[PDB]
């Protein structure tokens, strides 16, 4: 087939809102490697988006999908309950940080997992609003929207998103935000707009994906888990994107010293399969009344093995340790690039979430949203697969598989440096 | 090893707002037999509610997922697409009902779907209120709860979902409704609340599911089809579960003599695996810009062969045919049982998407809940496993799958015979 | 100086929002006769919309503000009190319906009385939720225009107003609703989008006004009544209208053997002067912590006073049984002049709170809002001063003065009975 | 006849949420004098909260209203129009800066102006939204509660008011906000919850009352002016205190540079009796379809007629100007007593729109409430009425007549040098 035929059909029967990052087509993949329908090889740094800390189809976790595939597909647990979601529960329940009892509810799509985090949040603190940070991202549906820090596309002509969603500054020096100015913001919300009283939950992504890969300091979720215990209000972790490993231990939470309430997790917990869920403190999440909670698909059998085989693996495979090795190689490679090409302003990243942010001239204060895509244009042509983020869309993040050699790892950061080299000719 | 050991650990590790239909936990199934981690056996009548209208692990999409399985399970579509969303998306434009040039968007689930079906809408109108009907069911998210007429026990101690939904009643003369009744309750929220200039579309399920399983008529479609062309309101048709051919034909909208701005679906259409997905006027579909729609793990490369398969599957083995039949023979079965118990109030049903409402004396005043219930448990101790719904919870709903042998239809009708007559004892 | 020239600088200066029911400037006015500045003489059937019980200028009321000008105009309440809205408040404690302590807090508008009881009401309950009725009228406000069942004009072109706010069908036997189904549009409120726990109050009008004058029966008011306790929902009672003794009793809900939590009252309370005030419960009205409540010109002090002597004409010169004859007086004159014209379908109204409903040709379903318009236009031409209602713009109702002249009510009725004929001629 | 026998006829009869500054009831009163019912003696330096710019009772002010008083007291303007209406539109309409046509609405409290002021921006521009700053206050309703910067006490125990209404930091360096930080919070609103197409309006006082009479300069609000012209956005400035000559002009707006499309007033506009209004771009204006704007007691008689005397005092007295040298004086004593009191942290204020800021140790981050409240006792006490303000309370404001004679300014500021020195030892 042809990748621009397949584009042709795509642009007539799909609507034009779902956007398209790179036009080709997937045919194959084996674990970092894609091959497109023309046959092309390209080294995945994209993961599809942080779903495959365990590369595209690991081995152990395909066994484990195709031994249940011989058993059932589907039942929907709120009917008849099967060992897989059962067991998947009890494991979070344990992993997720936390110093006392858990519960697990599983549903499907992160978007899906954040919903329940705050229903829950409301229910057991029988408050109605939240408050969420600039920048961030949770999602797609209209309450998830409201929570996203960020209004285009993913609301453009929609009209507003619901309301009694209040916008806190998430910390971050590199802009002029100082944790005090994230904390004094809480405050102004507390103040001005909504009592806490009536803030049923705090949402925040200990590191931002979306955002621009931007982290929070141990000592500003120390400062907000405070604040969140002193007026009753649940904390809770998206780490959608950050989780699953991607920071170098399970979650990202754990890094903080803290504890949240609740969490939420999806992505690269299914190593390429549909799940998602929400852990937390045990008594908030019985708050909601049973039948309150559900969905059709929710915890899927074959998804939930696959997750079960993703914590085996990154056991048996030391996937949390390479996470970091990974990260300190991208991270110096990158350096090394950076001392060449002044565009790169900034190197940062927690275990393998590593990202890149381009500025005209150095000037920190002029994105260059240019460049970055030239940039992905670019390294596509040469065979890796890039993706770029933050507010001002001049960030490139890193999402490759953990499961990387380090042959890919060289590859790949050459082609990323002959990018730049080529691109200031 | 136990379903009680199991029930036990599941009150230890999963919230018990994850309601429980049956205390039981299915090991395998294979089209509509399902045996527990114990042993038994039983005959599904649930099918994972509408799920598998081709049966528990159908051997040609069972095939179909396995050869994918060798390719990738997962890209992103927005970022590296793939055939097989693309090829389904085609499908769907034709097969959904309007003579006209159509798009599709393919998500995860039925919630997203509704969830993105207004968002559309509201991109396209550019307006942003929405009418849903009384009784509907629409999703657990914020705003798709909001569009669910029931708030217990869906939103209990939540608080209020997002407003400007606005409630209409659905017609249903087995209760006092009249189709003027609802037309007209249309009319009384444009002249008390939201103005149609306001109303960006009207929700509705041309057969509602938890609602009682109670469907619209052609004539009333037809009012409710010119009632938003009049005042440019986009109608969507929410077939999430009256769709995959459940009533006889692939969407209930074709046997209603008129067709929907757009579409919804979900469930039975990639039988057993997560999948859902919009289908929509061009047009229409194409007034969100892009970027503004898409998720994680929307129309996953395995779930989307499994719902091109399962559309094969109906052509070849005319399953929109069994339905039909095996509606028509349900009926029969149960109205025939209904001579001997005068608590079966009616019996009603399009296509194979057939129930029972149980009433006190036979008294269509008083909804008989604790004997629906009472049937329910009986039913399961007999090897059967069936579900209620309806506003009252006294309506029995069968949603066996569509393939299913000729004598365990019998073995069905014999096992709830034995539970009406064993329950009047 | 003349009418139609202030007209023209009228639609230079002033916003045609403001729509103008007669093109007349009134100069100056006495009791029930008005006299423009072209020195042409009204009889004035609208009293300003029953804000003028006790007439134009009453000579008490007049002497009363005389006095207090002397003295001072305002200080602002909460900042350095006065006794006249201290003695106002302790009169409203007795004589507004209820057996138990009652407190009374006092605004300026009609609209700030019935924000000011729904934000009492909340605090009260710890609910955001408010069900209002269809054809209902409680101010323009963003919130009162949410609680007001009609868009056009009054949030005609703003977009929708403040969610949360859920619509109740009013008791109206006259247009097929019985109160069996007005009752049942709140249960299936509570069963559709708001469970009872999260709705503070059900706000209503006695006898609506702006709605039709269609007056509710003891009956429902107790069904209603009975309702809330069973909920712990605050009993909103709007007698901005209904109230200072318009239906025979000082507040209609005297009439309905029932006692609302809560009861706004403005209008004709201070018989032509700017002020309103709600009562009630005294438990309830303490639940907002003190600073909570407030308003600039809030309980005004010649308001006050004025309104402190509009009380006792109403006991002076038994006012309350001169409205109940009146209102006999005036049905049976419209009974008559219906007796020859077949368009007017109803004669209704407690004590003075008096109209009539036309119909094309009398058939109960044909609104005919045409006529009703031309019945007011010729009005004017007589010198009758008169005003339409209701959602079908199809009712007349009079607001005459209670202190009106035997032979202004002969001429009334004459005027009245000659545009009838004038106009079927 | 004793304040505290009427304190405790208070107590019973009024609920605690409406506060008490002063428990004194005044008897009468004349320019900048007040006997309260024991006879004794104050000096008012509160004026009713900025209401009595020309005093209380000016006696040009009374003898207009007293001539009103002999022709009508109200007919309800959209009833039958009136000219003193009329006449004080037109005279608004050229008053208020702008050189476009504009047209005035009459409404009567402050409350309802900004209630309006809303509306029509949301009818012209088709918009929801609104943007309020921090501090912020714009009256007690449902919807300017949500636009107050203040939920303590104005809405505890309420729940959540109306949302669609986002927080832009009002400048103040003094505290650390910049002008750039105000107009970054307002990009930020657009970046992360409201694009620009979704906002109606920037609501926005040129110098915040409540908030602690905090000036915004020209130049901010030159940047204001031309961002809201850039998006198409009503910029609407609430001059209900700051208006009516408080700030030396006849409207603050005046010494900013730019003009606004929306105004709204009240309290000194008719000195002392209830009015309040909105002045707009005409075509801003009539947005809203006829019928659409309205309010019994708006724009009432008597107070149109104090109000238009009102402006004319101004002139021919000199307030404006007379404000300016009052304003000075009081700075300059106040800035005297500054110099033995390091409490008194700041002298500020435009014209006679003064206040002082108290600081414990003269620290800029320790807000002294304390102090602040302690003053005002002690003042009370030596026949002085004082007010605080400020999201900390540490504010004393000064609105005391700009008819006050020239020896009553030194016996207040001697009187608030007593105050400061005693509250030492
Ligand atoms: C932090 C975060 N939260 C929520 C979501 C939404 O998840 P989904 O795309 O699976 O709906 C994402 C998606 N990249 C995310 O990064
Ligand atoms: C009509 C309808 N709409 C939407 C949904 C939500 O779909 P899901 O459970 O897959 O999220 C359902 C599920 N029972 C449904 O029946
Ligand atoms: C029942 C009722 N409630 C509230 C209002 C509003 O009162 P106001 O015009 O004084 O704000 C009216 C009058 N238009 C009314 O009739
Ligand atoms: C800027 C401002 N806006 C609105 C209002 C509300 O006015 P009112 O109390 O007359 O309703 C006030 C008065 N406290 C005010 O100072």
């Amino acid at each position: 087939n042809s990748n621009k035929e397949l584009m042709q059909r795509r642009s007539q029967a799909i609507p034009r809102g779902v956007g398209q990052i790179h036009p080709i087509f997937a045919d194959r993949a084996e674990n970092c490697r894609v091959w497109d329908v023309e046959g092309r090889e390209y080294l995945d740094f994209a993961g599809g988006i942080a779903v495959l800390n365990t590369g595209h189809l690991h081995p152990k976790v395909v066994a484990a999908v195709e031994a249940q595939l011989k058993k059932l597909s589907h039942t929907c647990f709120q009917v008849l309950a099967y060992e897989p979601y059962l067991e998947l529960c009890e494991i979070m329940n344990q992993k997720v940080p936390g110093d006392f009892a858990k519960k697990t509810l599983l549903v499907t799509t992160g978007s899906e997992a954040v919903e329940n985090a705050v229903k829950i949040a409301r229910a057991a603190t029988k408050r109605s609003g939240t408050i969420a940070f600039s920048g961030a991202y949770h999602g797609r549906t209209h309450y998830t929207l409201a929570l996203t820090g960020k209004v285009n596309p993913y609301s453009a002509g929609m009209g507003l998103m619901p309301g009694h969603v209040y916008r806190a500054l998430y910390p971050c020096p590199l802009h002029g935000i100082s944790e005090d100015d994230a904390i004094a913001s809480i405050h102004r919300i507390f103040k001005n707009d909504a009592a806490p009283e009536d803030i049923a939950a705090i949402v925040i992504e200990p590191v931002q994906g979306s955002g621009g890969f931007y982290a929070s300091s141990p000592a500003f979720m120390q400062r907000l888990r405070a604040l969140c215990d002193e007026h009753g209000i649940m904390l809770i972790a998206d780490e959608v994107q950050s989780g699953a490993g991607r920071t170098g231990t399970l979650f990202a939470m754990e890094q903080m010293g803290v504890a949240p309430d609740l969490t939420t997790f999806a992505k690269s917990i299914a190593g390429g399969f549909p799940l998602a869920g929400v852990t937390g403190r045990a008594e908030v999440m019985d708050a909601v009344a049973p039948g309150g909670l559900g969905g059709t698909y929710a915890g899927n059998p074959i998804a939930c093995v696959a997750a079960l085989e993703v914590l085996k693996v990154f056991e048996q495979e030391n996937l949390l340790q390479k996470a970091n090795d990974l990260g300190q190689k991208l991270k110096d490679g990158l350096l090394a690039i950076a001392e060449k090409h002044p565009e790169i302003g900034d190197v940062r990243g927690l275990g393998a979430m590593i990202a890149i942010e381009l500025f005209e001239d150095g000037d920190h204060n002029k994105p260059d949203a240019k460049l970055t895509a030239e940039i992905v244009a670019r390294a596509r042509d040469k065979g890796l697969i890039l993706l770029s983020c933050g507010p001002y869309y001049n960030v490139l993040r890193i999402l490759v598989p953990l499961t990387i050699e380090d042959a890919q790892i060289r590859q790949g950061l050459e082609i990323i440096s002959q990018c730049f080299d080529e691109a200031k000719q």
